């Protein structure tokens, strides 16, 4: 596919989505719990669709109406025998999940998804459910899609330690042991995100945290919440990098959640000569109204040690450096993990087709900056932050395509940038 190109304005009101990750918790949490829970902000995503649709099928009820979810918990025990197959899209996140909610269900059960999904292995999961006493079996011994899954009444708890880092995993066997009779260990081999952690204990059920162990007693009870799921953080950096370099640029941005990656990367921003304003701060929800305009932006240095979830937005954060007059450097603190280093290659690589000055190095990346962009070909290869990067860096492109095949990237988001390019 090819991409809009050379814009000459940009007004409107974009509203972050929410986060998918504390989405799919409360439509889990929410049923696993007992009394009514409300999810206010929900990613309209279609893993969340997927996931609510799961578990109507295990006999929750959940009510989507005028934009709020309302879920009638069915306790902890109280999931029901499906009489149909559990459909999970391409969320391979959901499957993982899932799996360790029904590691205590006492009936058969299916999970399948479509031809992305049934290339994904499962063993990651199997393997310590198995351990619990739950039958969980995929294709091939690498336990690719469909899997035919059957939890016990006897679940035993877990004493795993993960060979690989995975949030998933963690959540799955978090879930699960929240149904054990006993005390479950589980030990992280990285520090992945707390989005669980801190859900499970807003939800009412305990944990112990030391390091990157993880103790959970079960079995627990949880209570229904009110949940209000803050806005999507690598949206929210998206939109204020392209509200900054788009040429005749306003954009008003709602629900920006206040946490360390937005605070970080606001910063960086005033800092480069950025023009943003925060308003409509909500000290209760930790949200704003950010308001960005076009800058004439200048280098700066960007330290990964001042931006916790930088690595994800690397890619829009380097088209913002790219806009800069002069040097940026982003120098991570930390040592980089292969998947790192290779994010900032195809990143540097991508922007470079179009025009980029942009240096890989050890520790990051060395961006020279103010680069009239120009057109090219560059394939996503799955990541969509790449892809949305290249339509923000496309609006920045004077003349020539750019052509932008693998675009799979799916939501509303081009409806939006049109909605933009015609607002005033
Ligand atoms: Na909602
Ligand atoms: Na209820
Ligand atoms: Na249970
Ligand atoms: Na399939
Ligand atoms: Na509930
Ligand atoms: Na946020
Ligand atoms: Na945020
Ligand atoms: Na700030
Ligand atoms: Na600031
Ligand atoms: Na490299
Ligand atoms: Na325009």
């Amino acid at each position: 596919m090819k991409l809009k190109t050379n814009i000459r304005h940009l007004h409107g009101i974009i509203r972050v989505p929410g986060d998918s990750s504390i989405s799919v918790l409360s439509i889990i949490f929410g049923s696993l719990a007992e009394g009514e829970t409300k999810v206010y902000d929900i990613l309209r995503g279609e893993d969340v669709l997927s996931t609510m649709q799961v578990f109507r099928d295990l006999g929750v009820e959940i009510e989507d109406k005028d934009g709020v979810i309302t879920v009638q918990g069915v306790g902890m025990a109280g999931l029901k025998a499906p009489q149909n197959a559990l459909n999970m899209g391409n969320s391979g996140a959901s499957i993982v999940a899932i799996s360790g909610v029904l590691a205590g269900a006492d009936f058969e059960v299916e999970m399948f998804g479509d031809d992305s999904l049934s290339k994904r292995p499962m063993d990651r999961v199997t393997l310590p459910l198995k351990k619990m006493g739950v039958s969980i079996s995929g294709q091939t011994e690498r336990d690719l899609p469909p899997l035919r899954l059957k939890g016990t009444k006897n679940l035993r708890p877990i004493h795993y330690e993960l060979p690989i880092a995975s949030n998933s995993v963690k959540s799955a066997l978090m879930f699960a042991a929240l149904q054990a009779k006993g005390e479950s260990v589980i030990i992280e081999k990285e520090y992945t995100s707390n989005h669980t952690e801190d859900m499970l204990q807003q939800f009412g059920g305990h944990l112990s945290v030391d390091g990157k162990k993880i103790t959970v007693q079960g079995p627990q009870k949880l209570t229904g919440q009110k949940v209000v799921v803050p806005g999507d953080i690598s949206s929210a950096a998206f939109w204020l990098v392209a509200g900054l370099i788009a040429p005749n640029s306003r954009l008003v941005l709602q629900n920006v959640g206040i946490e360390e990656t937005l605070t970080g990367i606001i910063d960086v921003i005033r800092a480069m000569g950025g023009k943003l304003e925060i308003t409509e701060i909500d000290p209760v929800a930790k949200s704003a109204t950010l308001i960005v305009e076009s800058s004439d932006l200048k280098g700066t240095e960007i330290c990964g040690a001042l931006i916790p979830r930088l690595i994800d937005e690397l890619p829009i954060i380097a088209l913002l450096a790219t806009q800069a007059q002069g040097v940026t450097v982003i120098k991570d603190a930390e040592e980089l993990k292969v998947k790192e280093t290779d994010r900032i290659q195809v990143v540097a690589d991508a922007l470079n087709s179009m025009g980029a000055d942009i240096t890989p190095t050890a520790d990051g990346m060395i961006i020279k900056g103010k680069s009239a962009l120009h057109g090219a070909r560059v394939n996503t290869f799955g990541d969509h932050r790449i892809g949305m990067m290249t339509a923000i860096a496309a609006l920045l492109v004077a003349d020539g395509e750019v052509e932008l095949d693998r675009a799979e990237a799916i939501p509303s988001f081009f409806d939006d940038l049109e909605s933009l390019i015609h607002g005033l």
